[PDB]
């Protein structure tokens, strides 16, 4: 309220420790602007019904504004009510799916998925361009894209890579026509479903694999477990040309970080969770004051063995 400023932040919960850092960012912005926040989310990201309930509970408080990062599910009833109550609504992280927003979402603070994925395409092209030139139109080099789902996030993290990789590889006459991108969506983001898709990529089948999220990386790591020559379940010698698989990811988490340290994954892109949270509350606060707001791109950064322990990179990663 005016006398006791209050903004509701409905998050994806703490299944993934990324969200501890987002909370830190949010609490910082809240203190800077003199506003109390709630920071509430489901126990796991599959608990859509509890996230619906928590969002309803917060709407009922008549907060000055709401910042929202939707898990998978249908929040149209809640967003419809927000719109009717004229509560300013901000998305953050993946925010509100566009087909649910109903004209009510003023602005969103988030990573640009397509741009982050394009960084991975740039690095993959760099790594594979000489290797691809050895293939032919009748026997193309293959790069697999493990797309996490058919949501806005999965589509954008896949499309961003595909668009940029195609631009680079068609633009270079030594590579054009000699490659094919294989876009694979596992039937769920559960372990067996992802591992079973990664199984078809064994045995000198592909040159590279792009892992669109942490769940993809975990599933991949069920199957590939070493970057030593001659070792069980190794990336070494298992590429389509008998070289080593070039595998790149997105986000972090301990299994992924260890895979980068151990040389199984060449590198990944990280988001800036603190900034996501800080900018979410900032936008919400400004919108609560009737100030004009606009989408904010919090960006993404490549990380690899060379910079993983740099303090400014380390602070973006999570276990």
């Amino acid at each position: 309220s005016n006398a006791d400023p209050y903004i509701a932040v409905v998050s994806k919960g703490f299944q993934h420790k990324f969200w501890v850092t987002v909370r830190d960012g949010a609490e910082a912005a809240a203190k800077q602007n003199g506003v109390k926040i709630s920071f509430v989310g489901p126990e796991t990201e599959s608990d859509s019904k509890i996230q619906q309930d928590l969002l309803d509970s917060e709407i009922n408080k008549n907060p000055d504004a709401i910042a929202f990062a939707a898990v998978t599910g249908d929040f149209t009833e809640q967003i419809k009510r927000i719109k009717e109550k004229n509560i300013p609504l901000i998305g953050f992280d993946s925010g509100i799916l566009p087909d649910q927003a109903q004209g009510a979402v003023l602005a969103t603070a988030s990573t640009d998925n397509r741009a982050a994925a394009a960084i991975v395409a740039d690095k993959m092209f760099e790594a594979l361009k000489t290797r691809i030139a050895a293939f032919t139109s009748d026997n193309k080099a293959k790069i697999a894209v493990l797309q996490l789902d058919n949501s806005d996030t999965g589509i954008g993290r896949a499309e961003g890579f595909v668009k940029r990789f195609t631009e680079l590889a068609d633009g270079d006459a030594a590579t054009a026509g000699k490659y094919a991108l294989q876009v694979i969506v596992p039937t769920t983001q559960n372990e067996a479903d992802i591992a079973n898709e990664v199984n078809a990529l064994r045995g000198k089948s592909v040159l590279g694999i792009y892992l669109s999220n942490e769940a993809m990386a975990r599933g991949f790591l069920v199957v590939y477990k070493s970057a030593e020559a001659g070792a069980a379940n190794t990336i070494v010698g298992d590429a389509q040309d008998g070289g080593d698989l070039v595998v790149m990811g997105f986000d972090s988490g301990k299994p992924q970080l260890d895979a980068i340290r151990n040389g199984i994954i060449q590198g990944s892109v990280t988001q800036d969770p603190y900034s996501i949270g800080f900018q979410a509350v900032t936008l919400a606060y400004k919108a609560s004051k009737g100030e004009s707001v606009s989408n904010i791109d919090t960006g993404a950064k490549w990380y690899d063995k060379t910079n993983i322990d740099d303090p400014e990179i380390a602070k973006l990663l999570y276990e």
